């Protein structure tokens, strides 16, 4: 056994993170194939979820790896498909994107509670070296791009909504 | 004689179909020409059309030459002479094009069933190979691009117009 | 619009195979991560599960690329969780694997059949283009590994699992 | 003085986990020259411990460098003798090695507990930095070992001895 | 003792603005940090004040070098906080920018007047070569900057704003 110093409840938040972060990869997944569509046609959005899909799995794996290297057991759930089908325009789309990311972040912090509560260092050291930083660094991004995006809405949300993907997006 | 399972149904299908692409062509030949007009004056519309109509003069040839390969006779027609002859604005001229190519795209599936009605698999593969998927992917990026001129209209059109140029053609 | 050729039936049946290409997905990092337990601990089994992984979130990501290109519309569903929570042997894990492929193989035999009676010879041509092949080749490196790891089990099957991981994994 | 923010007994404990990862370097010397014995004749067991040996060291060195930028003074003590002088089998070495971690690792978690009811920010960022998640790293890999060596023994102990150190420690 | 030809009276006003300097250091400071705010988000505009920020740090510096190098005693005051907190839009804040630069070149204007009143030849001497021609070419451009971003407002200054930043300060 290496198990040492390692919760069953920590272990099962960390399963849960597992799920957060796999169900937000597959959100980005739809994210992106919505925005690549005929009649959406913004090559560069997509291209964004497309590459939040990809960090988003790699950050699962991280947190599996976890698992067991602390002697935990990776128990997968079902994941929950997107909340929406049709994500209605670039605009809406950031907003549900920084509303998921809030969300990935409140788990990350209510994991670091339950860390410092249970007095495991580990957990602690292994959320600041690649999550809290990391997200707090998108959410900052995300921000970022409403602002411009919402900048860019009034008399011509067409015309907006084009520039910010070839200029922004590029 | 090298002719074998090779219908005559199918030979001049075939030879049609040269005459289509040929057709084709010319149109985008005109329709480069149209935007490189001075009181036109869109670059990246005449250098997408231009490029257009060199791969339908290539779609013709692989035809030809897959005709003689099988040992057919070609047979050439008149082309005639595009169906406009100042073709609008660049919403005009994309949607004029995305009815051609799914013509086009028609006259290759009306030969697939042809051929597989005459149990021709050389000449399914030959489609299959250099002309569906080329076809297919060759609509969606027409489709996006009039989702994009699309969203660019409205207020103020010739900024949309200038933008889409000089901002997805370039 | 540029949808042209493409049923209703054949556009549910993709988004049903992208379902099942990302279900199988999970399941390979299921697999994977079992590999790498602490108390299993065979390094070459979990790469081979995580590559595969990777596979099949492409064959995915592919089906759904094709889906746009056709105008049809991408639609989700849950992800559910993979058929185990521990994979037993080597062997029973290579069993599993093989059970997966052969029905992710019998889908894309049904699509191509559901294809052919809609007469859409592009759907076809992307079948054979990136997966049929895909899949028989690796449904006969299954069948290999399963014969070799069959013939190392008997008197020491501990021993016989090792070698199989240090020597065919690698 | 420069000493700011930092206890006694943080001074004492970091003086003893200095011997303690000096006496585990001690250890591993130790276990590396038993199997380099003619009747013993394990060089990838050798290799695996004369390098761990060096790591030990390389962390009392940090603890070292540590306590004199913080102004604490180093104190040695005697250096015991390692608790074995006879490994047995590379099962039993790995097992002791396991045991040896485990008992740093809680040396190491019992300074991170001292340093937080102290106060001393600094000390919890050196132990995460260089100390926690490399020890976590290593018990998962003794464990992995552990595992594979168990897997090959019983009919034929010997030959599983033979094979683990040429084909996992090469 | 080094000093000749040096005035007490044009001591001080070097002393003086060295501190003009970089109190617009700060403010340059100040204006960039605004632009990188979430609400705010205009990367260039940020770019462009952080590089001014450099550039009145390094005048100061030079200041402060020549001082020594005549036999000056730099003699430092409080740096008093920008004159604002938030800086309104791009436009208010390359108006408030170019006052600023106004107000720096009059205090060299003033110092180069005092300097040949004094008989200071190479007080004057150090200004053209460093000060005078480098403020001149700022505060071209700063207007030039001003007039395209009055161009860019009216209808619509959302937009106008976006481009200016997206495609001036690039
Ligand atoms: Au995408
Ligand atoms: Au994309
Ligand atoms: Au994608
Ligand atoms: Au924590
Ligand atoms: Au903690
Ligand atoms: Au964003
Ligand atoms: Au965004
Ligand atoms: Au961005
Ligand atoms: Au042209
Ligand atoms: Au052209
Ligand atoms: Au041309
Ligand atoms: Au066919
Ligand atoms: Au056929
Ligand atoms: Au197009
Ligand atoms: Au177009
Ligand atoms: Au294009
Ligand atoms: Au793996
Ligand atoms: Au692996
Ligand atoms: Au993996
Ligand atoms: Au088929
Ligand atoms: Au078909
Ligand atoms: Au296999
Ligand atoms: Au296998
Ligand atoms: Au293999
Ligand atoms: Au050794
Ligand atoms: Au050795
Ligand atoms: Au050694
Ligand atoms: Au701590
Ligand atoms: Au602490
Ligand atoms: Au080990
Ligand atoms: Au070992
Ligand atoms: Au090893
Ligand atoms: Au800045
Ligand atoms: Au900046
Ligand atoms: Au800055
Ligand atoms: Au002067
Ligand atoms: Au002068
Ligand atoms: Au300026
Ligand atoms: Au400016
Ligand atoms: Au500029």
């Amino acid at each position: 056994q290496i198990r040492q110093n390692y919760s069953t409840e920590v272990e099962a938040a960390v399963n849960r993170l597992v799920n957060l972060y796999l169900r937000a990869s597959y959100t980005y997944l739809s994210l992106g194939f919505y925005f690549d569509r005929d009649d959406v046609a913004l090559c560069g959005v997509c291209h964004f979820f497309c590459e939040l899909a990809e960090e988003k799995r790699e950050g699962a794996e991280r947190l599996l790896k976890m698992q067991n290297q602390r002697g935990g057991r990776a128990l997968f759930q079902d994941l929950q498909k997107p909340s929406q089908d049709e994500w209605g325009t670039t605009l809406d789309a950031m907003k549900a994107a920084i509303v998921l990311e809030k969300s990935l972040n409140q788990a990350l912090l209510d994991l670091h509670a339950l860390g410092s509560a249970q007095a495991d260092p580990h957990l602690c050291d292994f959320l600041e070296s690649h999550f809290l930083d990391e997200e707090v660094k998108l959410i900052k991004k995300m921000g970022d791009h409403l602002t411009n995006i919402q900048r860019l809405v009034g008399s011509q949300a067409g015309l907006g909504e084009y520039l910010f993907e070839r200029l922004t997006l590029k």
